[PDB]
């Protein structure tokens, strides 16, 4: 019954893409009732492999995959897009250095932000997964004037799900009984998983775990989880990253559960005193494709201190791209 | 919610497993109201990687994943298993030849079949994905007397789905409009994709395509699809294989569509004159864990000749295994 929506995905030939595309085509991201047209962007160096992923998708015989198109042109991939998941970012090359990587991503997201503004749906919902996510998102939306800045987001949902997982393990309770988890700030080592408002079966998390565990075990473990997966598998956390991206878009479009909220890095509008413009993760609720930061939460010194640390790191990153004239 | 079911998956740290486990945990295989307990089996050399996969699974915060346990002991993995997906098989490297690969596979499935008969549920539903799928299935159930051999199957659903995809592409119709596709025999190059009873939007397939295309384009393309993926991606078709495994179990456990059927390699009972005992793919309908071969279909010379060729190959493979005392 529902008309198909177009889902653009970049870095479609990479690991995250490989774990992402099939679940999207299966209807797990926008609903089992929502047909999807996948428009995949891949570099010329990976277009061959991309065609390979296209065949595998066809080989799943997905009833909801109403369209499938791979391209090397951003203006084609983003044409009339309703959703855009920017997974592709600067590659990891031995020579590729910090500031150099910043120049590559500056070009990628400047070009993609412009393409989105030119050819995608004006209300296109964008999610940046490619790292550095928050800053890449900033470059993108700043270079997409004409488009609602709040339609540009970065992913901290994996950090958020990782936090929920650790809490459920410690309390010995089902992860489905964990609510109001929050990861503030940047998707980096400065991320701040907040347990002051989290609940386990309706009971405050800090009534089940002590501050010592929270500060010395919980936070660092959530922060190092990504490294943990790489050391164990010798490969990145593609499947769980794809899952978080799916949930990030899903909750944004379909809505968050009553009484709960999720983490989303979005352009700050001064909420909780956080500097404006930077893409900062906030606790958010969503309804009908629009989200709203959860305001009014009590913030103690412990939380404030870490919220500013991560905020400052984002300002530093923003300063650098600004100094390079990228925004 | 339904009572939790135990799903065992071997070769869980491999590529198919990486594209399979998350979707099962998401409820895509047995339904959104069916909690699942994942019991994963991995080799001693891949156990570290499996531990990493376990973490990624936890990091998805799946509400339906009621249990998760990794082990390198088959008797642990198959303990009270309701479903068993045997994906791990012999790794074909350099040097190791035919008879050699047959020995390792022989030890694998003789041990796993014995473990299943000893610790799994008596009505455990088994699906063999690891190649040679059909013959490994034979070895398994042969080494699991007592357990109903009909509960042991091999996967041809990927060939099946690939065939539906090719017919859909050729006819310019939605793949969801493709019904009654059949893949007969062995999961190998002698596989026979049957278009004589298939319909495209309710119309006989051969009324839309001719024998020349069917024989010279359709059959070869379906048979070579696996290689097509490898040349394009430089890696095997893991995501589509995982999807095929999910659908094989799903349609078997829940049920096939009204007026439609699917392909499953099952121990032969003389249907259509196929030799008894060999695991042979047949067009089948299924409901609540029980399948039935669709008998009475008209078989012309073209179909019969190809059905016999693949059946003879299966007989040979069976002979070789019997010669090694594996069965
Ligand atoms: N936002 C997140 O939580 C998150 C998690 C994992 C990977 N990533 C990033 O996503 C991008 C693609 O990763 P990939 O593994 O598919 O790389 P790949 O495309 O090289 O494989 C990278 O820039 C990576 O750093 C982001
Ligand atoms: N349709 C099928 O039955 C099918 C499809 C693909 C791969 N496979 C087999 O499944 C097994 C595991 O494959 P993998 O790529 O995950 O292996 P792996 O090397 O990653 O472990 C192999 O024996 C492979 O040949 C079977």
């Amino acid at each position: 019954m529902k008309a198909p929506v177009r889902v653009a995905v970049t870095g479609a030939a990479g690991q995250i893409g490989y774990s992402l595309l099939f679940r999207i085509a299966a209807g797990e991201m926008l609903g089992k009732d929502q047909p999807v047209i996948l428009q995949l962007l891949g570099s010329e160096r990976s277009f061959q492999a991309l065609e390979g992923v296209v065949m595998e998708l066809e080989d799943c015989a997905f009833p909801l995959l109403a369209g499938l198109e791979a391209t090397d042109d951003p203006k084609v991939a983003f044409k009339d897009a309703d959703y855009a998941l920017l997974v592709g970012a600067a590659p990891r090359k031995a020579g590729m250095e910090r500031r150099d990587l910043l120049q590559v991503n500056g070009k990628i997201f400047t070009e993609q932000g412009r393409a989105l503004a030119e050819v995608a749906k004006k209300d296109v919902k964008v999610l940046v997964v490619g790292n550095p996510a928050n800053t890449n998102a900033l470059i993108a939306y700043k270079n997409a004037p004409g488009l609602n800045p709040r339609n540009f987001t970065a992913m901290t949902r994996l950090d958020h799900n990782r936090a929920k997982a650790q809490l459920a393990k410690k309390t010995g309770t089902g992860v489905d009984r964990i609510r109001r988890m929050t990861v503030w700030g940047n998707h980096s080592s400065t991320m701040f998983p907040d347990l002051f408002h989290a609940e386990v079966d309706g009971r405050p998390a800090l009534e089940l775990v002590d501050m010592e565990w929270y500060e010395k075990v919980f936070i660092p473990t959530v922060a190092q989880r990504g490294a943990a997966i790489i050391q164990a598998r010798g490969a990145s956390s593609a499947a769980s990253a794809a899952n978080a991206a799916i949930e990030h878009i899903r909750d944004w479009a379909l809505g968050t559960p009553e009484g709960d909220w999720v983490s989303m890095a979005v352009p700050s509008q001064g909420e909780y005193g956080i500097p404006e413009g930077i893409v900062y993760s906030f606790p958010v609720t969503a309804k009908d494709g629009a989200y709203r930061v959860v305001e009014g939460l009590e913030i103690n010194e412990f939380a404030r201190k870490r919220m500013e640390i991560t905020a400052q790191e984002l300002l530093d990153e923003m300063e650098q791209v600004k100094a390079l004239g990228l925004i």
